[PDB]
């Protein structure tokens, strides 16, 4: 046993949370790390399931390997331009996808990210990389 | 005198050019370079004369000096969402807007850019930053 959760509960807090603050419109950004298009799949049926009328925009799948002169990262995140991106990657590669984002300008104000438990992890260190007002469980 | 031209009648042939393949709907990148808002003046005569409702999308004035960590360019230029774009700068300027739209996706098939005689210049030399399928008088 273990104090600990999954990935389709974590995935329903970000549901609730998008909910409470009735943020209806949103985006996934993901990678090829453990537990895509499950969350992708999990999300599919909570969001489907309710009579509400709230869009997913974009999910985007990049491979943080074969790692890239063409910020290819930056030219698929440039595109979205959902207010609200619930993204899902390892720790590291959160720190490569914000800076992308700082590039790209997504980060900046009325955007907003939302995280699954695995970016913040300890929570001890936090490079300041991720932006501001970042929301995650 | 000069075997030469000026700038109103070069976006007359742009727009002529645009009128030939029937490309309606455009936007205008321009730099603080000399004659702006004179080929914006005499866009919005030529345009607006004509019964056809083509469509000015969006006009953009980014000044070279103050060269840019912010990438304010690649942050306005992302956001314009238009098939035919005209622009109007120094040939260099052209250079750097050109890499700036090639990270920003705008150079990519179904965009296609048009040009006045001062970027394509010589012609003898070309910097393969310009993109291909580039249209220039």
């Amino acid at each position: 046993f273990q104090f600990g959760p999954s990935i389709e509960q974590q995935a329903s807090v970000m549901l609730n949370i998008m909910e409470e603050y009735d943020w209806y419109i949103f985006s996934i950004v993901t990678t090829y790390f453990p537990g895509y298009q499950d969350f992708e799949n999990k999300v599919r049926s909570t969001i489907e399931n309710s009579f509400v009328g709230w869009e997913l925009e974009e999910v985007i799948h990049l491979d943080m390997s074969l790692d890239d002169i063409d910020s290819k990262i930056q030219n698929q995140l440039k595109k979205l331009q959902s207010p609200v991106i619930l993204l899902y990657c390892t720790k590291e590669e959160a720190t490569y996808i914000f800076e992308v984002a700082h590039s790209v300008g997504l980060t900046g104000y009325g955007f907003t990210w939302i995280v699954p438990s695995l970016v913040a992890g300890d929570t001890d260190t936090v490079p300041d990389e991720f932006p501001t007002g970042l929301i995650s469980v």
